[PDB]
Order: structure tokens, then C-alpha cells, then sequence
């Protein structure tokens, strides 16, 4: 038995009060961008229901190319217009190097990662950061609200970032 | 106010009855990879509790550098053993094409992204490619155990695809 099959079976549990099919397109036009942290659980966090919200997590909350893709895809395609960014405290992402991490990857394989592994040193500055990578991209250009915070792993609330 | 400002709201009445801080690791030792699409609360589908597992997502649950990257870090830095993949019925991805995609924000915007819209016209083929991208990268190669699966909109249920 492995946890695969133990959130399988709470599949079926889901699966037997499960109402839909709902619409594609989010009914609140937004979407958050956000951590893949295990201590996130982004829809109870900001009272989320299905069908409303796109949601995009990766290590870091990170503006790779891969979450303007899935921006300009959300916004274009699907019609959202709204953008939250959500770091937080007590990151994986603050607790190492982009150099060190490669250079062990290349110790054990043999050769570097293309990609960067896109580390930081501090959540707050880095949500400013982030900010700014989607206001320069000439492809995420249809929100009317762009906001950025860092939630507290400690006390479960968000603080706003000023760009 | 906008969706955003009713979503912070709801993060008052989440933070009331927070209990934190958990540790950074997942508890279950798992990475989930799954889809952007609104329709889709990976929490609840799998009966996920806050601290267990990494999730990860992006547009149309695509195994892109960011989502190895993801992986990577997930398996070296934080011992996750096991993977889910988690495509999904009615999606987005299978509504367009890379080429019209890119031709259209050219016209609209004058330029034309680097990045791959990574399209796809079937869920369930897509699975396998996905899988397979996985498992001959050579910088996610931890994991014990690596499934797929396509969510069904209209029922809730997960699906497994075998390579
Ligand atoms: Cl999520
Ligand atoms: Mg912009
Ligand atoms: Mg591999
Ligand atoms: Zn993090
Ligand atoms: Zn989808």
C-alpha cells in the first residue's frame, strides 16, 4: 500500500457526493499563482469553491515561463482578469543556492540541469520581484488587479507586498 | 470590491482557525502534478490534509522544465518517493492549437512568445507522454512509485491510465 492508493480511496469518497459537471471558464475570472509547499492548501486559504479559480503552483511560487504560459492561457483563452501571488514564510526556496544545488545534481548524474532552480534569498522581496516579471511580460497584460502577499505558515494569514 | 479583496476576507475567517506552524517537508512524502483548471480542488479529490503533499500545477497539467525543476527540488530537498499525475476531462488544452495560439497574441501583440503553448488533443495519450517525459528525465528519478490519471468534470472520479 502506498499514499497513491490511500488518496485513491478518498477518491471514491469524493467521487460519491461530487456534483458537475461545471464550466470551463473560472466563474470569478482570477487566478492565483502560488507555492507547491505542502503546507498550502491555497483553496480552504482564500475561501475558494470549485469551478471559480484557476490555480498554478510550483516550487517557489515562481514566474517561470511556464506560469506566463498558463497566465496568458487563463486570461486569453478563459477570461480572467484578476492575479494573486502568494509566497511565504519558512520556504524550501530561501534554503539553498541555485549553484550548490546544480553543482550536486552534476555530482550525482553528470551533467547540469538547462533550467534555473530559480532559489531566493528573501519572500518578501522576491514577491516584488515576481510582480514585476508579469508586468514586463507583453503576454499577462488583461488583469485589472495585480496584488502580491506572503502568507504565514505560523498563523495562517496573508500580509500584502507593495510593488 | 474585486474577487481578490472577498478573498482575503475569507483568509480572516481561515486564519481564525489555523493550526500552525507544520513542517516544511510533506508528511506523506508525495508530488502531486495536476491542472490549473477550476473545476479541479486536488485537495478534496484526493482527501489531502494541509502539510502532506506538494502539489504542483500548471496549464493542462504539462510536465514542462518548470514542473522537472518542481520535481527535482520536491525529491532532493524535501524526500518526496512518489508521484501523481493528473490530467483531466473537458480540458482547455484540447479546445486549440500552439500555432493559432501564437499566431493570434503575435497579431494581437506584435510579438510572438519563445514559449511552447504545449497543447494536446488527448487527454488520456497526454497521460502517457506526460509519464513517460517523467521517467526518462534524469533529474527526477527518486520516486518509487509514478501514476496518471484523468479526472472526470462530470463524476469526480479519477481514471488510471498505464503506459
Ligand atoms: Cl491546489
Ligand atoms: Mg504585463
Ligand atoms: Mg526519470
Ligand atoms: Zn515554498
Ligand atoms: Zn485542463
Amino acid at each position: 500500500g502506498t499514499v497513491t492508493d490511500d488518496y485513491l480511496a478518498n477518491n471514491v469518497d469524493y467521487a460519491s457526493g461530487f456534483k458537475g459537471p461545471l464550466p470551463m471558464p473560472p466563474s470569478k475570472h482570477i487566478a492565483i499563482v502560488a507555492c507547491m509547499d505542502a503546507r498550502l492548501d491555497v483553496y480552504r486559504m482564500l475561501g475558494i469553491k470549485e469551478g471559480e479559480a484557476h490555480v498554478i503552483r510550483n516550487a517557489g511560487c515562481v514566474v517561470t515561463d511556464d506560469v506566463i504560459r498558463s497566465l496568458a492561457i487563463s486570461q486569453r483563452l478563459l477570461g480572467t482578469r484578476e492575479i494573486i501571488l502568494l509566497h511565504h514564510t519558512d520556504c524550501g526556496m530561501l534554503t539553498f543556492t541555485d549553484d550548490d544545488f546544480k553543482r550536486a545534481i552534476q555530482d550525482e548524474t553528470g551533467i547540469r540541469p538547462t533550467w534555473s532552480p530559480e532559489s531566493y534569498p528573501d519572500a518578501v522581496e522576491d514577491v516584488r520581484q515576481s510582480l514585476r516579471r508579469i508586468e514586463v511580460n507583453p503576454f499577462v497584460t488583461k488583469h485589472t488587479s495585480l496584488r502580491g502577499f506572503v502568507f504565514d505558515v505560523a498563523t495562517g494569514k496573508l500580509n500584502e507586498v507593495t510593488p
